[PDB]
C-alpha cells in the first residue's frame, strides 16, 4: 500500500533531499499507531509523499524471546529494532525524499537498551558494541523534524494493554501479568527521563533546530490529530 | 515445514546444550543450496532434529540497494545478513538444541565486510563498529563443527549464474553484468584467503575441535552428497 521497499530508483519530481521527519514518541498503549495513519493520511491529501510507520511493520519473528529470555535475546532483538529502522529510514526518508511519520525516532530505541543495561539482561559491554554501531547508523540519518512528546501513565497504558489482548486485537508479548507491568513501569520512568532530555537537546544540544511538541495521552484521538495536525500542515512539500 | 521461527519452549528429550553445526563455506553458485536441503532431510531421516538454512531464507527486501548504491547500504546490509544469522542460530541451534546444516558460518560473514571496506563502500570507522557487535554476538555461538570448504572458480559461479538468471530460476541482484562479475572475483579472491586462515585457525587457532572437509565445487551433486554424508553421519544425535 505504502511500497515501504522499494530499491528502485528515487521520483521526487524536482526536489532535492531527504523527505521531512514526524516522531511520535512515549511508551506502549499511548495512541500512537492511530494518530500516525490518520496523519500519513492527511500529509498525502495535502499533496505530499508521506508514509506512516508503525513499529510492527518490522517486529521480528523472535520479538517476544526478549521478553521471556531478557538475557539472552534482548541485546540482538534490541539490535533488530535499531537496524530495521534505520534501513527505512536510509531508503524512505533519505534516499527517495518521502516524509515520514513514524512510531518513535530512531533517537529513543537507545533507551530501552538502557532498561535492559539496568535489569542485567545486556551487558555493559554489549551495550557498548550497540552503542558504536547506533552512532554510525545515526549520523546517516537527520533528526526528526517534528518530535511528538506523548507519554501515558502507566496504569494507562496497562488498561488499554489488558482490553486489547482479551479481545484478541493485539498478541500477548509478555511471559506473565506481572513481566508485562514490570516492562511499562520501567519504561515509563525512562520516558520520563528521555523527555526532559529532549527538551533540554532541543535548546542546548544537537536538536536545534527540531520542533517538540507536547500531547497528552489521555486526550481523545481527535484532539490529538487536530493538534498534531495544526503543526504537521507546515512540513507538507510537494 | 522446519519451524525456524518458534519461539515456544525447548523440546530435545533428555538431550542438552546445543544441537550440532555443518557449516559449507564458499562463494556463491558452488552449489551449496542444493547440499543443505538433501543433507538436513537425511539426517532426520537419521533421527537427529536437524534443520537447513539457506541465506535466502534471511535476505533483506533491501538486498539489492547493498549492491546498486553499496556506499549508502553495504553496512547495514552486512549488520543485517550478521545479525539474522545470529538470531536463527541463537535459537535454533543452542536455545532448542537443534541440528544445523547451514549455508556459509558465523565466521565468514566477516569477509564480505572486508570486500566493502577494501572498495571505500564501508568506512573504516563503520568496521571497527561492526566488529565490536560481531565479536560479542559470536561468543554467544559455538564454533561449528564441520566446515565443508567448497569455493568455486569465478568462471564456474557465474556460468551457473547466468543460466538460473536467464531462466528465471534466480532474481538477477546486481546492477549490471559487470557488477556481477567484479563482485564473484572479489569473493572468490577473498575466498581462498578465509579458506587458508581457516585450515590455520582449525591447528593453531580457535577453531581446534572442528572438522574441516575439502569438496571440489566443480563435483557432481551426487558426489558432494555423499563426501559430506559420510562426515555428518557421525554428528547425529537423537
Ligand atoms: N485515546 C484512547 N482511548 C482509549 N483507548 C485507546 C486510545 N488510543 C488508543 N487506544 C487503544 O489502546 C490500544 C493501543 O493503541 P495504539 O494506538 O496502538 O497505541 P501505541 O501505538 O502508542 O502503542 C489500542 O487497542 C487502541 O484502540
Ligand atoms: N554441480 C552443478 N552443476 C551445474 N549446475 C549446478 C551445480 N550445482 C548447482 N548448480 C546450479 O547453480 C545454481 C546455484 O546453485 P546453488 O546450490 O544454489 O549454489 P550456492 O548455494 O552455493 O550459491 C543453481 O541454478 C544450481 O542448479
Ligand atoms: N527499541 C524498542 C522499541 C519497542 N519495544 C517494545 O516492543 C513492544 C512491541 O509490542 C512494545 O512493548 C515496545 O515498548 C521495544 O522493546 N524496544
Ligand atoms: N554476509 C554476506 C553473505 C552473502 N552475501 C551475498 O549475498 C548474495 C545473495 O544472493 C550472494 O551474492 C552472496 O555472496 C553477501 O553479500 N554478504
Amino acid at each position: 500500500e505504502q511500497n515501504l521497499y522499494d530499491v528502485g530508483p528515487r521520483d521526487s519530481g524536482g526536489r532535492e533531499g531527504p523527505g521531512h521527519y514526524i516522531a511520535i514518541s512515549g511508551n506502549t498503549a499511548a495512541g500512537k499507531t492511530t494518530l500516525i495513519e490518520t496523519l500519513a493520511g492527511s500529509l498525502r491529501a495535502a499533496g505530499a509523499d508521506a508514509v506512516g510507520v508503525s513499529e510492527r511493520v518490522f517486529h521480528h519473528r523472535y520479538l517476544k524471546l526478549m521478553f521471556s529470555a531478557s538475557a539472552d535475546f534482548a541485546f540482538p532483538i534490541q539490535l533488530s529494532f535499531m537496524l530495521e529502522r534505520h534501513l527505512l529510514l536510509l531508503d524512505n526518508l533519505v534516499r527517495r525524499g518521502r516524509t515520514m511519520v513514524m512510531e518513535r525516532s530512531h533517537l529513543d530505541d537507545a533507551m530501552f537498551v538502557r532498561e535492559h543495561v539496568a535489569s542485567g539482561a545486556i551487558t555493559a559491554a554489549q551495550q557498548r558494541a550497540y552503542t558504536e554501531v547506533s552512532g554510525e547508523l545515526n549520523a546517516r540519518i537527520p533528526n526528526p523534524d517534528l518530535i511528538v512528546l506523548m507519554n501515558p501513565e502507566p496504569e494507562l497504558s496497562l488498561e488499554r494493554l489488558a482490553r486489547a489482548e482479551a479481545e484478541g486485537s493485539r498478541p500477548r508479548e509478555f511471559p506473565s501479568d506481572a513481566a508485562k507491568r514490570a516492562w511499562v513501569h520501567r519504561w515509563y520512568d525512562l520516558y520520563q527521563e528521555l523527555h526532559d532530555d529532549y527538551r533540554r537537546r532541543a535548546v542546548d544540544g544537537d536538536l536545534r533546530g527540531t520542533e517538540l511538541l507536547e500531547l497528552d495521552a489521555a486526550a481523545s484521538p481527535e484532539e490529538k490529530i487536530a493538534t498534531v495536525t495544526a503543526r504537521a500542515r507546515s512540513l507538507v512539500v510537494g
